[PDB]
């Protein structure tokens, strides 16, 4: 499945979409990409547009 990546930074906005067989490792791949650019918070996740936020 297509999964997406919103980030909501103080200091970078934007979005990353990836393949991955489920849920838990577009999560796995979205916090290594999330590394790549410093951004860390609150992670949320929408199941209906399979979506995760990251939140600073
Ligand atoms: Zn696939």
């Amino acid at each position: 499945m297509t999964y997406k990546l919103i980030l909501n930074g103080k200091t970078l906005k934007g979005e990353f979409t990836a393949e991955a067989e489920d849920a838990a490792l577009a999560e796995y791949i979205f916090r290594h990409l999330a590394k790549h650019q410093g951004v860390d918070g609150e992670w949320t996740y929408d199941d209906a547009t399979k979506t995760f936020t990251v939140t600073e």
